[PDB]
């Protein structure tokens, strides 16, 4: 019976990750303040004690000032945390699964999907919280798996809480009435939660390193969101291109996913993965 | 015939500390997020009318993005969204808002000193880009709101009501664990005892509405400063290093001037004595 510990269970994916994989596995899901990540010893010794097979963390690799009433802001390296969740895990041999991001890509200026051999900058802090815990990760297992996640979503009409992501703001600009900006100078892709919650198992037998991890896509936001909205029978003219945006430079972290189609892990693309569970769920509209 | 004060972010780290201050000489709502969802234009219009209070202190963070569930649309538009709606209910039912700002405003800033509210800032981190948007905002919908720019704040490390890791907590590990705490002479901030920022807050309703510097002062750099709150504590002083590489293009100087405040009687003590005088007050004697 595999143990799968998850720091993260509180999050948008780790709290549905956990459902799903409470069917077959052991999932030991504690809060932040059951189990202080900065405790090296407490960390050392709790995984130690549940002993878990394969640990997928999804916890803040850090984090900005909201969200919070009193932060620091020091604007510092602020790593630790998966440095003891990660030489804990080291001890017994643990497979562990971070939970990184596409915005590593955010700072390229390469056109096209991009690969995880690419050299990366990228420009916000987010995308260089990603980049440092995955380099630090590596050295320390090279047996981990890096997943390169992109912004995400379930279904707007689904019973597990989510906040604002982009199915809710294209159906509120809907009722509103006030346009959804976004921009030709964007290339992202969006995934729908349960292709990358379902494709979870497969990874667990990958060798160590980086692999993108999600949908692809071809088309900028602005034609991508259109095609979505014109889904959702929103109006046309409620999804807007605002030139301004990424104006110096387009933020293009559209990501290649062959590593991953080679290995049998299969995303289907933006537009077509939206559609199909769209329709597919449950939902009559 | 008592005036009747909403506060959100009742929860929260100053929140829960102005809710429990303000409880017995006000009527005092503190809704949780379940009872006033601050995303919902509807919702707020309709809570704030009803529940017409006389003063609103917004403390809350926006809490309720994709970015607080580790799902974040990493947009430039950093989006209002709360702050903006709470403006516009409190201008139906004329109500004077307070906010809570931030010096972090200041930390683009070049200039040297204690800076004043009346300069020309450009904030480098998002933190400081929300808030000084936030009051934007609030100063064309309400010229009467009135935006106090906090510091970075700690209760004591004793207290019995929770909070974060904050400056005089880290200190303590420094000593437990003997790993540096590290710091540097490239910052200049003040960090202030909460209960000074909570007891004066009753003098903020009078104010004139505009920008008030809200906190402790400090006019030597983080590093002289913890290292000073380190003696006090009977923490050793080897424990505060200065990695002189941090701010190495542009110094962070977000020290504030209280000037304006003083002058319609708001005093707050400087960092150094007011951790000394708090320092001082927990433990009576027996």
């Amino acid at each position: 019976m595999k143990t799968i510990l998850v720091t993260g269970g509180s999050g948008f994916l780790g709290r549905r990750l956990v459902s799903h994989l409470s069917k077959n596995y052991t999932v030991v899901a504690p809060t932040h303040g059951e189990l202080d990540l900065t405790d090296r010893e407490k960390i050392i010794s709790e995984v130690t004690k549940i002993n878990p097979q394969i640990i997928i963390h999804t916890a803040a690799i850090s984090n900005t000032g909201l969200c919070e009433q009193n932060p620091e802001l020091s604007e510092s390296i602020n790593l630790n945390g998966t440095k003891y969740l990660a030489e804990a895990a080291s001890k017994i041999n643990s497979k562990l699964i971070f939970c990184s991001s596409d915005q590593i890509y955010n700072g390229n200026a390469e056109k096209g999907p991009l690969s995880e051999d690419i050299d990366v900058h990228p420009v916000n802090v987010y995308g260089k919280h990603k980049l440092e815990a995955e380099r630090k990760l590596q050295e320390i297992l090279p047996t981990s798996v890096s997943l390169r996640l992109t912004w995400m979503y379930d279904h707007p009409s689904s019973k597990i809480p989510q906040h604002k992501n982009l199915p809710i703001m294209l159906l509120e600009a809907k009722e509103k009435n006030v346009p959804f900006v976004t921009t030709v100078n964007e290339y992202r892709a969006i995934t729908f939660v349960g292709e990358v919650v379902e494709n979870i198992e497969k990874t667990f037998e990958l060798p160590g390193g980086v692999y993108n991890y999600g949908a692809s896509n071809t088309s900028n936001s602005y034609e991508t969101y259109k095609e979505i909205a014109k889904i959702m029978d929103v109006p046309e003219n409620l999804v807007e291109n605002d030139t301004n945006r990424f104006k110096a430079q387009a933020r293009n972290i559209s990501m290649n996913i062959q590593k991953i189609e080679k290995h049998g892990i299969h995303f289907s693309n933006t537009v077509d993965g939206f559609s199909k569970m769209y329709k597919s769920f449950s939902n009559s509209e």
